[PDB]
C-alpha cells in the first residue's frame, strides 16, 4: 500500500496545513498566541471559557493533523501551564472530547507526539529555496527562548536527510528476490552515504538549540503523563474517560526513522523481553497508522541480514556493515548530545528525558544491540 512515506520529507508530512477551517479560529487563537497566555496566567481560563467543537468539519488528513498539532499543544500548555511546577490533574471536558475523538479516528494516542509536534508542525518560509534551517520555521511554540524552532526542525531535517536512504529500501527487497548481487551492494553502499550525511545534521543540534533553555523549559512541555509523579495515577479527560489516563510524552523514539533501519538490517531491537526492547515497541502506539505498518511490513520481508551471511561476499558484507556503522555513530554521536543537553543541565538545577526511561544505560542498550550486529 502507500505508507505516508515521501520521496524527499520521507516520515516527515509534506507541506502541512498552516490554517484551520474558520469554524476553528477559538482553537488557532489559543495555539497561535500561546508564549503570551501562559506568560500572562489567562491560558486555562480562556481554554475553561471554550465549548466543545465537534470534529467533523475536518475533512482531509493534512487537517486532522493540524488539529492534532493545535489541540496538541493546547492540552501540553494547559496541564503543565507555566510549567514552575503547578498542574492541572484533569483536562477540560470541552477540549478532551474533541481532542480525545481526533485522535481515535487518527489511531494516535491523545497527547503531543513527534508526528504532531515535528512532522506536522513545520512550513518553508521561501517556497522555491531548497529545505534549510534559513529558510524553515515551526508553526506552533510553548514559550519564548524555549529554542522550540531548533529542537523540532533539527529533529526534522534528520528525518529529511533519512528519506534518501528510506526510497532505495525497495530496490534492495528488489534485488534479493530477483538474485542481483551487484544491485543490491550499490543499494546498501548508498542507503550507507545517506545515513553518515544524516551524522552532520546532528551537528546543528549545538547552533540552533540551548542546553538550560531544552532541559528547564522545552522538556517540560513534551513531557507526559505516564510514571510522572507530577500526575500520579495519569490526567483525566472528562466526559471521554469513566477513569483517568495514563500516556507516555513526546520523544524520537517515536520516530520511525532509526526503527525503520533497524527492521531493515534484521537489528532486533524489539527482541530479548526487556525494557529498551518494551519502549521502542510501545512507542510505535504513538507513531501514525501507516507508519506503524510500514515497519512491520519491512519485518514481514525475507532478512538482508541472512541474506548477506548466506554468501562469502566481502563487499556485501563490508556494505551492510558501513549501514550498521552509520546507525552506531549516529547513536555514539546522539550519546554526547544527552550528555550536553539533558545530563548537565539536571547537575546544575538546584536525569529524566520527556519520553520517560532511564535513559543513558537505555540509550548503550540501543547503542550496544546496533554494535552486536556488525559482520566483519
Ligand atoms: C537536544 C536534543 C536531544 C535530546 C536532549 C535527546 C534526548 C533523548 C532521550 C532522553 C532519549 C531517550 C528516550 C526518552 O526517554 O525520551 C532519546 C531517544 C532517542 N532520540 Fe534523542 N535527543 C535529542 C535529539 C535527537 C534527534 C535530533 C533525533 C533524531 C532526529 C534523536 C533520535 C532519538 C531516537 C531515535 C531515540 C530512540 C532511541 C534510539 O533509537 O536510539 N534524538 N533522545
Ligand atoms: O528528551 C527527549 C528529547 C528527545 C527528542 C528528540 N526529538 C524529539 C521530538 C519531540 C519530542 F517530544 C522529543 C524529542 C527524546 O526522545 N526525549
Amino acid at each position: 500500500k502507500e505508507y505516508h512515506i515521501d520521496e524527499e520529507v520521507g516520515f516527515a508530512l509534506p507541506n502541512p496545513q498552516e490554517n484551520l477551517p474558520d469554524f476553528y479560529n477559538d482553537w488557532m487563537f489559543i495555539a497561535k498566541h500561546l508564549p503570551d497566555l501562559i506568560e500572562s496566567g489567562q491560558l486555562r481560563e480562556r481554554v475553561e471559557k471554550l465549548n466543545m467543537l465537534s470534529i467533523d468539519h475536518l475533512t482531509d488528513h493534512k487537517s486532522q493533523r493540524l488539529a492534532r498539532l493545535v489541540l496538541g499543544c493546547i492540552t501540553m500548555a494547559y496541564v503543565w501551564g507555566k510549567g514552575h511546577g503547578d498542574v492541572r490533574k484533569v483536562l477540560p471536558r470541552n477540549i478532551a472530547v474533541p481532542y480525545c475523538q481526533l485522535s481515535k479516528k487518527l489511531e494516535l494516542p491523545p497527547i503531543l507526539v513527534y508526528a504532531d509536534c515535528v512532522l506536522a508542525n513545520w512550513k518553508k518560509k521561501d517556497p522555491n529555496k531548497p529545505l534549510t534551517y534559513e529558510n524553515m520555521d515551526v508553526l506552533f511554540s510553548f514559550r519564548d527562548g524555549d529554542c522550540s524552532k531548533g529542537f523540532f526542525l533539527v529533529s526534522l531535517l534528520v528525518e529529511i536527510a533519512a528519506a534518501s536512504a528510506i526510497k532505495v529500501i525497495p530496490t534492495v527487497f528488489k534485488a534479493m528476490q530477483m538474485q542481483e548481487r551487484d544491485t543490491l551492494l550499490k543499494a546498501l553502499l548508498e542507503i550507507a552515504s545517506c545515513l553518515e550525511k544524516a551524522l552532520q545534521v546532528f551537528h546543528q543540534i549545538h547552533d540552533h538549540v540551548n542546553p538550560k533553555a531544552f532541559f528547564s523549559v522545552l522538556r517540560i512541555y513534551l513531557s507526559g503523563w505516564k510514571g510522572n509523579p507530577q500526575l500520579s495515577d495519569g490526567l483525566v479527560y472528562e466526559g471521554f474517560w469513566e477513569d483517568p489516563k495514563e500516556f507516555a510524552g513526546g520523544s524520537a523514539g517515536q520516530s520511525s526513522v532509526f526503527q525503520c533501519f533497524d527492521v531493515l538490517l534484521g537489528i532486533q531491537q524489539t527482541a530479548g523481553g526487556g525494557h529498551a526492547a518494551q519502549f521502542l515497541q510501545d512507542m510505535r502506539r504513538y507513531m501514525p497508522p501507516a507508519h506503524r505498518n510500514f515497519l512491520c511490513s519491512l519485518e514481514s520481508n525475507p532478512s538482508v541480514r541472512e541474506f548477506v551471511l548466506s554468501k562469502g561476499d566481502a563487499g556485501l558484507r563490508e556494505a551492510y556493515d558501513a549501514c550498521v556503522k552509520a546507525l552506531v555513530s549516529l547513536r555514539s554521536y546522539h550519546l554526547q548530545i544527552v550528555t550536553k543537553y539533558i545530563l548537565i543541565p539536571a547537575s546544575q538545577q538546584p536525569a529524566k528525558g520527556t519520553g520517560g526511561t532511564d535513559l543513558m544505560n537505555f540509550l548503550k542498550t540501543v547503542r550496544s544491540t546496533t554494535e552486536k550486529s556488525l559482520l566483519k
